[PDB]
C-alpha cells in the first residue's frame, strides 16, 4: 500500500514536498520500532532524487526511495548487533563500508562525530547519512569528468549542489 | 548573561555538542516567539566554527555565533512566523552572495513551504551558506572562483556541514 500513503499527502500536482514526504513516511510506519524521520532527513531524500530541481518528488521517484529505504533499514538491522534501535560508532563505520564506500579514517570519524549522541547513532541520522552520502557522491561523480576521484568546481555550481543536499 | 546559558548546558569539557547548543539557544530566548532551532541547524552552527574538528563548540566560538545569530535575527525581524521567496533571495544577496537566478531558486525551494520560510530555516540557510563558502574558499588557492576537491576531502567537508 505504498501508493495509499503517498497519495494521502501528495499535493494537487501529484507530488510531495519534504513536509509531505515526512508525513507520508511517518504514516507508513516504515521506521518500525526505530525513531521517526526528521524534516532535514526528508529534505535530503528530496534532493537525492530531485532530477528536475523542483524540491518535490513524484511517485515513480518515491518508489525508488522506498526500495532504497527498505534496503538501508535492513542494513541497519544487520549491523545493529544488539536490539536497541541505535548503532554504535563501530557499527556505523561498518555500515558505510558495507554500502561500498572507501572513506579515510578521518572522514569516517568526522561523520561519526557529527551524529553521535552519547556514543550512539539513531535511525534518523543513520538514514540521513545513507541518503546524504549517496546524494553528495552522485553530485561529485558528475563533475569528475576524467573519472579520477577528483573534480574542479565553479563556486556557483558547488554552492547550488551542496546547499540543495 | 550569555555565559550563564552556555555554562548551564556545557559538558565536562566546557563545550557544547549540538543537542546542548539547541537547549542553550532555546533557554536563552534568542528564538523569541519564532519556532526553536532544529537539531540540524545547531549541527551546522557547530560545523561552521569547528576549527579543531570535534563536533563541539567552546564559549569563545559561541560568543562569535551569538553575535551572528543576533544579527541574522534582526534582519529576519526587520527584513519581513515566516518571510517570502522574494525576501529570502534578497537577504542572501545582501549578505554579499552574488549567485545565479537558478542557484537562488534552488536554495529557496529547499526550505520553502507554502511559499514561506521559517526562522529556523532562514538561519540554517545563513549558517550553511557561510560554512560551505569558507570550506570552498580554502581550496581556491588561485582565487579563481573555482576549486579542486579530491573525493574524500569533498565528502569530509560536506558531510560535516
Amino acid at each position: 500500500s505504498v501508493y495509499t500513503y503517498f497519495s494521502a499527502v501528495a499535493g494537487q500536482d501529484g507530488e510531495v514536498d519534504a513536509e509531505e514526504l515526512q508525513r507520508c513516511l511517518t504514516q507508513s510506519g516504515i521506521n518500525g520500532t526505530y525513531s521517526p524521520f526528521s524534516l532535514e532527513t526528508c529534505r535530503i531524500m528530496i534532493a537525492m532524487l530531485d532530477r528536475d530541481h523542483t524540491g518535490k518528488m513524484g511517485f515513480n521517484a518515491f518508489k525508488e526511495l522506498w526500495a532504497a529505504l527498505n534496503a538501508w533499514k535492513e542494513n541497519f538491522m544487520t549491523v545493529d548487533q544488539d536490539g536497541s534501535g541505535t548503532v554504535e560508532h563501530h557499527e556505523l563505520r561498518q555500515a558505510i563500508g558495507l554500502m561500498g564506500y572507501r572513506l579515510s579514517p578521518q572522514t569516517l570519524t568526522t561523520i561519526v562525530k557529527r551524529y553521535s549522541k552519547n556514543g550512539r547513532i539513531f535511525f534518523d541520522d543513520y538514514v540521513a547519512c545513507c541518503v546524504k552520502l549517496r546524494a553528495l557522491t552522485d553530485f561529485f561523480k558528475k563533475r569528475d569528468h576524467l573519472q579520477q576521484g577528483s573534480a574542479d568546481f565553479i563556486y556557483d555550481d558547488f554552492l547550488q549542489g551542496t546547499m540543495a543536499i
